[PDB]
């Protein structure tokens, strides 16, 4: 586990739910909690929160799992990056999860979309134009997040896909500092600089896409987008990681997760598969040498790097709070 600055502990392994359709996410969470997962990462924009709630309500009502024993993470949709809309969406998230509180609430994206509808995650105009909110003000938005911990709807609040300057701006204004930053991170994109930046401010880094995102290429092409060349790199096929995997008699995925975890970095591998779910949890048992760490450190591609880029549309790159123009 990793402990936030406010003293709350966060499990270092959680189960990602993007993209886990509700037909699959319910059984996958049943499997995850049987495995030992005590941390679930979801979001309002993933459209699986209601299914998670169904499974959680079963384990809470029936089974021997207490709510204080599980760590629930959801996020504010880019269509709510305005202080006024924050409690609306978290209230909507909570009732789908059927919980009275989440453990961690993140600003999903620095870049806001104009709210053109509650259930309209990707808003368009009279023309096919993509409705972006040029007016995203983070200081104001963050104060609404702070007000959510005071209402007890969330125990901690944090940021996702934010850069240094925007984290620094928020923390220097923060009545309650960010508890967690969730950015893309794996051995091909280790984010050395941003982790050390956050650790200096006692901000814990949760790593999404920790074993690379193999499904993502097919997902980017499913949406109207172009598959980046960094998405053509599989860190589970890399010979370095396979060599280290045989040394420990472990699988590449667990090697990749381990490398993150021993940097005190939370990781949320996403899996529908009941075997692969179990596979990614059996990772608290082995320690990586100081020498295999540096072979894994050599694998880092730093900038680009990113497969989860934010350059699909002109107005999105040109939005004043675009995080990936800065070095980190
Ligand atoms: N902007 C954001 O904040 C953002 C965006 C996207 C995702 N995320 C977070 O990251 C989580 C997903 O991360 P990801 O799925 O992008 O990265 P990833 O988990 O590293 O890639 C997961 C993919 O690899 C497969 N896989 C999972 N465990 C495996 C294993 N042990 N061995 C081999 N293959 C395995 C899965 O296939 P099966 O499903 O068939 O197992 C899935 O397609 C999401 O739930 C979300 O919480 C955050």
């Amino acid at each position: 586990s990793v402990t936030f600055h406010n003293g709350r502990k966060m499990p270092v392994v959680g189960l990602g739910t993007w993209q886990s359709p509700p037909e699959e996410v319910t059984a996958a969470i049943d499997v995850a909690l049987e495995v030992g997962y005590r941390h679930i990462d979801t979001a309002f924009m993933y459209q699986n929160e209601a299914a998670i709630g169904k499974t959680l309500k079963k384990w809470f009502d029936s089974g021997k799992l207490k709510r204080e024993d599980v760590f629930i993470v959801t996020k504010l949709p880019p269509i709510g990056n305005r202080a006024e809309s924050v409690e609306k969406f978290l209230t909507k998230s909570l009732e789908a999860l059927q919980l009275d509180y989440v453990d961690l609430y993140l600003i999903h994206l620095p870049v806001g979309f104009q709210y053109k509808g509650d259930d309209n995650l990707w808003p368009r105009g009279e023309a096919g134009e993509f409705l972006i909110d040029t007016s995203t003000d983070l200081i104001s938005l963050w104060k609404a997040m702070e007000a959510q911990v005071d209402a007890g709807r969330t125990r901690s609040v944090g940021l996702s896909n934010f850069n240094s300057r925007q984290i620094a701006r928020i923390v220097k204004s923060a009545r309650i500092r960010p508890a967690n930053l969730q950015v893309e991170l794996n051995v091909y994109f280790q984010q050395r600089e941003l982790v050390a930046f956050c650790r200096a401010l006692d901000i814990t880094v949760c790593a999404y896409a920790p074993i690379g995102s193999p499904g993502l290429a097919n997902v980017i092409k499913a949406r109207g987008a172009e598959v980046p060349e960094s998405a053509k790199f599989d860190p589970l096929t890399d010979p370095v990681v396979l060599k280290i995997a045989e040394h420990h008699k472990k699988t590449p995925a667990q090697v990749l997760l381990r490398h993150c975890m021993q940097r005190d970095i939370v990781v949320i591998p996403k899996s529908t598969n009941a075997g692969r779910i179990k596979e990614n949890f059996q990772v608290f048992d082995f320690e990586l040498s100081k020498a295999e760490v540096d072979e894994l450190d050599s694998l880092d591609k730093r900038a680009a790097g990113r497969r989860f880029r934010m350059d699909q549309y002109k107005g999105l790159r040109e939005h004043p709070e675009h995080p990936y123009d800065e070095p980190y």
